[PDB]
RNA sequence: GCCAGGGUGGCAGAGGGGCUUUGCGGCGGACUGCAGAUCCGCUUUACCCCGGUUCGAAUCCGGGCCCUGGC
């Protein structure tokens, strides 16, 4: 709460003390669903991949490479005037966008069509064959809140939907048509093309980059490869080059991302668009590899490729200089960098099953069910609590006042109490506490034999009586208003989380259930509490 | 050069102001071509697409959605599931994936196609989460979809960027989607909102709630453009229909806001036309600043010897003090030796009644807009010599230079004697100047000129011994 | 070099393979000094201390506070309106300005001070807004702050970085501080957190309210430290007390965290050492890759013909394969001109019973551990090979090129004939080959160092005409 | 890619032309119980896809994928 600057100044110039200690004033009472890991802030988290590729983006501009953007719908002479004849091999590991042709409402439907009873569902209207003819003109999707909402009548797509339907079974004929066009198996179709419009009119040497998706099947798998991935790309335009150029950029980029040494070997594909010896493949060792689990136990792994364009290919495109060409799969160096060991996995994390929530964030999700709206329903648990801490094993029977105040305007007293003999006031299992561990939740007592549970896991704070005494207060809160004079409940045996007045949201025990985990949460209660509400 | 501590340490015991300026000692003396601007350092410099990719990312993760890749190749009966009986319209604007029938010529189409916005990958990465994970849900994804709208490209490309997001809770309204909106474009500058009720009504969407959003940029106030108010559709969003959320057993609302990055590329780094701005280099946008051609320009034939420097120097020296004198008139510029034999430079000029110079002996090389000049320093020309960016070259200065290695290579000769002279300036050559052939092919392309012209008509002897 | 493309366009209309074998052509021929990994790109790297402050800002940017930049130098009467009584203690761990007075020496104090934790400065900045903005009001700033905490520096340094915040609300509660923490501590790795209230218990915080907070971090499990459990104190917080906010009008509670730079750095890069890490270069630490000491090793002499190349490149050759051959014994290595005349080259022994070339004149000279070895390719040797970082010069390489470049000395010296041997390797000297004097200095530093020895013996003769 | 044994319900694991395990787990209910148990009720009739044999195939045959002891 706000307090008064002058009246602590004034105060506090005389007795600082008093002033100080008076201070806890200002602070919030907080509810159990207010208190600690029950409140939070959250952030939002960036997704290894596009992290990646940000941290690409800043290592090729540190070296001196410009950001550009290449061509990546390509007509398929672009791989026939860069690999020659092997372009064949090539194109077969290639997609090509195919397209959905326009139906047609005349010719081909229409000699067996004005041959019978064209449409009966009266909207009539005059003929709409133009409307419809345009259609094989210009259209689009959202064009059919056209011909019907300002037509045939009916507003919107109420009818224009379905008298698509029942009136026109033409359009679900339709088979895609491919094309010439298809999708860059990698960055190099696209340099070319980029390239012929600056290697004679920029001052050289050239330095281009450009991080970016591409496409290529593979068995038609997802286990073996994916249809689409990302290169992270870059050309060297000079007028002298050699292998050695691929070399210091391989190192001056990857040393960035924690490698520290390479080798290079050469390429047995021997591609055609690279001039003959040059295709090398880049080896590079990473500490976060050695002593790995995978198959790179010595921290040695393939990370990129390069090679220097045939002059042959060049010529294609009339670039008269040599280029040198360096390509990094961006998927595996993602990999490594936040610990990966199945592409899958580390891209699709949602649709593999890879899901997951901290104890923390679990212990977070735990809530009280039935909880005082009063301030004095909350003094009323307080004291519960409280006394059921002090008289937890006075031999039955007993009865101990808790609480005597008015609420409502209707005096109160509460009592913690046992009716049953030969036994205490509260259960041996009041005391425990519910805590998250390793994605279970426990019902357990402080005791040496769970210590790894208190110190490795996450204490929710709430114990079984806490979670009784919240609903106990909030019934006699109830009773004071239903006009009653005596309230008693009571707790005997804990069976689940429902029986501490504890809870957890639908999409959480889900969680839970889905990632094969527990909840156990049992044992002795038997604690009693009577009011008398006059 | 390295130097020696204990030298000047002592020297400067004993008196520190001729230590100090014995400091010069230690300079480095930089020829010709390795003078600023000639001299340089480069970088990178990022695209406008890939930078407002990354500043929605930041953006996004600022009001705390986190980052998710999703589906792009997908099975059309998802476009089915979501879009319902409209789909086979919907269908319309996408592409189709074709494969090669590995003979043993004509692609076969698949029933598999690219996604033409986010939504459709959407779906399938909610369906394995809405249900196991504490809500809100707040995730948000920035990539590619493909669309062919109408096949053209005077009105849109075939590939483009959505900066999208979902929100997945209980109790969503159209309000939590305005909320999204100005809480992501005011980071970009944006400072009043509007919205208005989309009419296409997609039916992925709960009836009512497709929203159209408008937001007003100071920037674009007094913009060549209808933009002119400041306002321009930036997003749109609504809540996905149970229609659709239920092919996936997404048991709550979901609301889906996405926005276009070119858009908010071209408004951020200030262009008209999406094409001039992500392909460039394809649409003759290349572009060098002045003092980046400054630097291009270089001096073809310089003096190898250190002896050669002080010559071409000297040359120079006598022109900037005796241009004026009647000719026939002769001038002795230097006198000593290199390669092994002492030398004289003479400055003359043999005509009668003229002058020594040419009257544009003094004329310097500076570029401005583009275009390369040589011209006087006068008070005409002030605004070329402030606003654009000079060699620092003047016409003798490259003349003496050539004059100079010339007389060097009489010395190797094994000669005695040389003849070099400038008469009228037709172009950088004259000048002994240069620059690479793809900055002249670059200047051409720019439709720039060059314009180094004059009387230069300066004459230069030397007799080696 | 540059090409003409319709020399290959129509050459490989004729012949594709033959076309593409032509390409080589293209290829630039590289010297010694040229290759790989002798040449090479640089770039900055950033310091660990400044990386961790860019943290976090974004870190606190993530969870909504606005940066601020509060009040360095400030008034001792600010730390007295703060802390009260308990002031007069705090203020000793502070410093305070001195002037020198204007001669018409000895500094004169001023009532001045640098702020000792960002705590000063924050009621300052809170006092202009607290009852003029919204709240919540969340504002952070990571800056400088001095203390002379006991004076030493084996425990603490005299400037260090707080990265801190506030939070301004009607109702607050050691909660709000616990819920800050997590969220700023998660977005680094930690994973787990414990509180304890601070038995300090500071007069500017309400009481009972200043907490400590612990952290577990998996990075240190099983850490050479007390750190081995994983957990460790990293940040405290408190709620202002009102007599403190009273003093400069803030009528609400104020949450404040603040959390030690240094700290998280040496955690999130791994130092033990404080100073090591904040200021490496003045403590010893520098350092460079093997690879690094591998691009600076060297060929002192290169031939400076293509002519020479390929008689040092020939030279190689036939000690590669008659290196074995009894002695005396002789071949003819190379025949053909350079300079004006032709000359034939000789790779001799003229020694009895003995080899042509020494056992070691294959040995390679590579890098590893900071070490440069000169070694033969055995399996005793692989692991150097493998996990170090070879030059690909091998002891006949270096010294192969000393030859021709000297036998490229007689010719120009109108000699005729040359004698040039090697015989017992002691250095990289002996092998033309060296290092810059700063990389030597470095390595004696680094307590590293140079083994390259070895029986080369191995005689070149040569003749001009 | 070449040899062989095989692909069962959420997990586990028998079987084998139509009827057919079973255990764990789970969900609902019951219980005078002072500690982590008891009893009753419970499923989506489970055995990949395409063909073939047959009145009928998860069980028989051929092919396409998917796991494994092998080059």
């Amino acid at each position: 709460m706000k307090f008064d600057p002058q009246k602590y100044r004034e105060l506090a110039e005389k007795d600082f003390e008093a002033a100080w200690k008076a201070g806890k004033e200002i602070l919030a009472e907080r509810s159990p669903n207010e208190l600690y890991p029950r409140v939070g802030f959250s952030f939002g988290k960036e997704h290894p991949l596009f992290a990646t590729i940000q941290r690409l983006r800043e290592a090729y501009l540190s070296i001196g490479f410009s950001e550009v953007v290449n061509p990546l719908i390509v007509e398929d002479v672009h791989v026939k005037k860069q690999f020659g004849r092997e372009a064949l091999a090539v194109l077969d590991r290639c997609f090509y966008l195919a397209t959905l042709p326009k139906p047609n409402v005349g010719i081909s439907a229409e000699k067996i069509r004005q041959i019978e009873a064209i449409t009966k569902r009266e909207v009539d209207s005059k003929p709409l064959q133009e409307i419809f003819h345009r259609y094989k003109k210009g259209e689009i999707d959202g064009d059919d809140l056209s011909y019907l909402i300002a037509e045939v009548l009916d507003v919107d797509d109420i009818t224009a939907v379905k008298i698509l339907d029942e009136v026109f079974p033409e359009f679900k004929e339709l088979k895609p048509i491919s094309s010439t066009l298809t999708l860059r198996s990698h960055m190099t179709t696209g340099w070319f093309i980029t390239l012929s419009h600056i290697a004679d009119k920029l001052p050289l040497p050239i330095k281009l980059f450009s991080i970016d998706r591409c496409f290529r099947r593979e068995q038609g798998e997802d286990a073996t490869r994916l249809y689409t991935y990302f290169s992270a790309s870059c050309v060297l335009v000079d007028e002298e080059l050699s292998v050695d150029d691929g070399k210091a950029v391989a190192e001056a980029l990857l040393r960035q991302f924690g490698f520290e040494n390479f080798r290079f070997r050469k390429d047995e594909k021997r591609s055609k668009y690279y001039i003959p010896d040059t295709q090398t493949e880049v080896f590079a060792f990473h500490p976060k590899l050695v002593g790995s689990s995978t198959k790179y136990s010595d921290g040695w792994i393939e990370i990129a490729t390069f090679g220097i364009y045939s002059p042959t290919a060049l010529a294609e495109y009339d670039i008269p200089y040599p280029v040198m060409n360096l390509g990094l799969g961006v998927e595996r160096l993602a990999m490594i960098l936040y610990g990966y060991d199945d592409v899958r996995k580390m891209v699709y994390p949602q649709i593999h099953g890879e899901i997951k929530l901290s104890d923390l964030d679990i212990a977070r999700e735990i809530k009280v069910k039935e909880v005082p709206q009063t301030a004095v329903g909350l003094k009323i648990a307080q004291s519960i609590v409280e006394t059921a801490e002090k008289h937890a094993s006075e031999p039955s029977p007993c009865s101990f006042l808790a609480f005597e105040g008015e609420m409502m305007g209707r005096n109160v007293r509460v009592y913690v109490v046992e009716e049953e003999e030969n036994t205490k006031l509260c259960g041996p299992a009041y005391a425990n506490e519910v805590v998250v561990y390793k994605g279970d939740i426990y019902g357990i007592p402080k005791t040496k034999k769970w210590r790894s549970f208190f110190e490795e896991g996450v204490p929710t704070g709430i114990r079984y009586i806490d979670g009784f005494a919240y609903y106990a207060a909030r019934k006699v809160e109830e009773a004071a208003m239903r006009e009653q004079e005596e309230v008693k409940v009571k707790a005997r045996i804990v069976e689940n989380l429902s029986d501490i007045n504890l809870y957890i949201h639908e999409n959480v025990r889900r969680y839970i259930l889905w990632k094969k985990g527990k909840i156990d949460v049992r044992g002795p209660l038997f604690v009693t509490v009577k009011a008398e509400i006059e």
